């Protein structure tokens, strides 16, 4: 019935699971339980089409994915620097450079920012992908991030 397999990747603790839970269940996960591999399904209407989102939430501590959210946290410079390695791993497993992706800078509700918006925009630009900032806590940008990924998949 038209399904999209979205894979969420990124360093430990950047908020992959909190983002996913906010999207699917509309509440914020405050505690930190490291993930191994969890998947969720949700039926939603995106741009006039009823579809099934299968979201694969991965460990920060891929073969089946149609699009990838590459997540870092804006108060976590190491997680941003790690993005290069995550994208390379994705391309290694997919054996292609033509993989739908969105770059996500999470935790934008926090003030200890060490990754400036412009730096992330430039990274995304070099990859030919959108950059979207999010807060799993406030829900800001969460729908933008996941729905923009769906819209990118539809372009490939
Ligand atoms: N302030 C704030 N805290 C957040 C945000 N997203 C996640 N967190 C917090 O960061 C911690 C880790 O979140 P989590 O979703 O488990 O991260 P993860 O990327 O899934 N970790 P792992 O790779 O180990 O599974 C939790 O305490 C969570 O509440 C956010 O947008 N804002
Ligand atoms: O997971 C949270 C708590 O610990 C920090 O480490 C990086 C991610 C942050
Ligand atoms: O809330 C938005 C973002 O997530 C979707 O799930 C159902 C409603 C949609
Ligand atoms: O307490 C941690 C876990 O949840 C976030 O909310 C703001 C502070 C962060
Ligand atoms: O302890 C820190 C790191 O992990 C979060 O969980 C809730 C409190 C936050
Ligand atoms: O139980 C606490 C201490 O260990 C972590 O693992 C998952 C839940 C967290
Ligand atoms: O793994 C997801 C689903 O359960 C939440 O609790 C902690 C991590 C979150
Ligand atoms: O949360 C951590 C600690 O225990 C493992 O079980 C599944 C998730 C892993
Ligand atoms: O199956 C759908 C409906 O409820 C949500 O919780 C996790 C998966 C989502
Ligand atoms: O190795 C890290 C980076 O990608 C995820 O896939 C499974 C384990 C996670
Ligand atoms: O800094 C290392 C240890 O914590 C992880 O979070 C993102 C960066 C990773
Ligand atoms: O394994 C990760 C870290 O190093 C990159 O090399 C290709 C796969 C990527
Ligand atoms: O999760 C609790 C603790 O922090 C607040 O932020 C929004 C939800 C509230
Ligand atoms: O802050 C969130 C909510 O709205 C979007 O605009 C830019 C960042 C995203
Ligand atoms: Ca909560
Ligand atoms: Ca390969
Ligand atoms: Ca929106
Ligand atoms: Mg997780």
């Amino acid at each position: 019935m038209t399904e999209y397999k979205l894979v969420v990747v990124g360093a430990g603790g950047v908020g992959k699971s909190a983002l996913t839970i906010q999207l699917i269940q509309n509440h914020f996960v405050d505690e930190y339980d490291p993930t191994i591999e969890d998947s969720y399904r949700k039926q939603v209407v995106i741009d006039g089409e009823t579809c099934l989102l299968d979201i694969l939430d991965t460990a920060g501590q891929m073969r089946t994915g149609e699009g990838f959210l590459c997540v870092f946290a804006i108060n976590n410079t190491k997680s941003f620097e790690d993005i290069h390695q995550y994208r390379e791993q994705i391309k290694r497993v997919k054996d292609s450079d033509d993989v739908p992706m969105v770059l996500v800078g999470n935790k934008c509700d926090l003030a200890a920012r060490t990754v400036e918006s412009r730096q992330a925009q430039d990274l995304a630009r070099s990859y030919g992908i959108p950059y979207i900032e999010t807060s799993a806590k406030t829900r800001q940008g969460v729908e933008d991030a996941f729905y923009t990924l769906v819209r990118e998949i539809r372009q490939h």
